[PDB]
């Protein structure tokens, strides 16, 4: 399985705000795209308004599959939006799970 | 429930013979210490040559005492100089998940 | 003991506002919350526009406790606008004090 | 008042030996010379392998004077050839105590 | 020959808008300037909100004459106003063709 | 079409020697696997001792499949250690060409 | 002596209208003050939108003197806000001259 | 004018070593060739463990010609080796100087 991290950093204090929009109207409609959501976090102890979640794919080609069908999804463009001037700086990354991770 | 995120970037090259010393002689210690293992990945697109492993506690206090009980393991002790010149840069963060995050 | 070390970058020219505002309305209602301030410092040769103060816990529990009502006082939530389009970027880490350290 | 923090990272797993040799043959030199230590710390939470260490001067050219009998004392000679490999990057930086600091 | 690598962090949410100006108003105008284009991307998997293209010069005094040029374009100095606010970081740097590069 | 971007830091003064056993032992090999090399380059301006080179692919689930089997290649592995310890740094990116890039 | 180097990264853009003001109100008022500007220049190659000058300094006391009165001037007040918006970022260092430097 | 701005990291406690053999072996040699020294410093306040020296040149392609004689020089190639593991991290940059800059 291929794990996808994405970290942002929002504006600062931004955290509460961007986790309210996003339960009320973006995970839902991400995940039944994207598959399986593995954790949702937001930071406590060390980066600042830091937002770190992480998605699991079982091909790459079938992440771009899913994320391009997330993209087309008119209630994502609408949603986008709400998040976009929340979130400062971001970046992601594929990694792959040791043979003695829980996630596989 | 707290999350800690612990990364590091190894010499490199590493990763194989790291995941291979910790899934044989380190990994099975530090569970039975630590508690719970979310997930444990080495990169595929992004920094190159990191690891990358989450671990949920209930509390800090409890982590304190877990990380405490895994430090006086002479078995952990005898386990660590095995990937402590692997290691080059590390650091670790506490988060917390989100309302809508399946790690909770 | 714990001691947490926050450090901000403020917008370019915004620390002597941030200052004044944190010693008139927000340092004291955060001292008689968070406990004992360690020592609180702006930049003068390095990082420019920074902000660098210092707290000291019993526990991490004590401190999710003290932060946890330092967060539920409205005075605290009445302030916290004052200065949070003042910080741009912020992180804060949890240290242990060195035997020989005068902080204990 | 002069706060100058010193922040060192060094060899992944060198914290306990550097901060032994420390004790037991460095901080009384430095202390002699330098005046006062406000806090000397090692990571817990964050940057893993992390020293920090806090230094009050009455004015910069104190310091130096300071620094340079330091520098000059044979005995900090011999010194510090014992944490000169333990330590891989380091940075200082000089900063203020704002006015309701309880360093000043 | 010498290769130019600029490498851009857009505002967040940016990158449709900045690359569809490009296209339509400067990349042809920067290309009869600037001589050889060997590659346009935008980020997949990693920096997010990213921007890199490289172009080939014979010689930096080649690349400083074609450069003053296209800075003196007006058409050039009429388009810039049109992504100089969706870049926020930028940076650039000269390499060299490896002996085995398509690319000399 | 897929660009992989890969950046390596290798130890100082170490290119000349990283040039030239990628030319006489690894290049071929790896170019018979992974596809088409689109440029590699190393340092003049900007990072010193640094390595870029770039890689096209239809898809990530063909790089993933192409990568496999480099990996697998025993000529490979016996190359592997005539670079492992020249690099100290490195990681990669995804990255899509812009419709008006020459790299499609 | 000592040489103080100033590193700012500015606004994307904001370079040209930085060195209008700074040429036309800025400067003379602030070597009236500081004695020996050594050096100012703005990026080329390397980071983009970026200032760095350099000021040397019979001592560290004779600077903190010197920035005082600087600071205390009502033109240099008067001054500051026509730049503060452009600088984004900003940070400074003292280093020392090598026995083989122009600059002693 | 063109400014070439080199920084470099060293092993920790290396500079001194680092001064002493290029003032005895390498800077009367490389001065020969590159023209202009414009200043040449080592850490005190910021960066610890640093070397910043900056170098003029009419022109780029005339920087590229000294830079390729200098490294012609047998003399320059028997030097080298004495600080080529001094260093650990190094990058350059060109800068222009500003129209009110004793460096033009």
């Amino acid at each position: 399985m291929f794990y996808e991290i994405r970290t942002y950093r929002l504006k600062n204090g931004a955290i509460p705000a961007y986790l309210k929009v996003v339960e009320d109207e973006g995970i839902e409609i991400q995940k039944s795209h994207l598959g399986e959501l593995v954790g949702y976090f937001f930071s406590e102890i060390g980066p600042i308004n830091e937002i770190v979640h992480i998605w699991a794919f079982s091909s790459l080609d079938d992440r771009a599959e899913r994320r391009a069908r997330l993209m087309a999804d008119p209630r994502w463009l609408s949603f986008l939006p709400k998040i976009r001037d929340l979130i400062e700086v971001a970046e992601n990354k594929i990694m792959k799970p040791a043979r003695f991770s829980p996630l596989m």
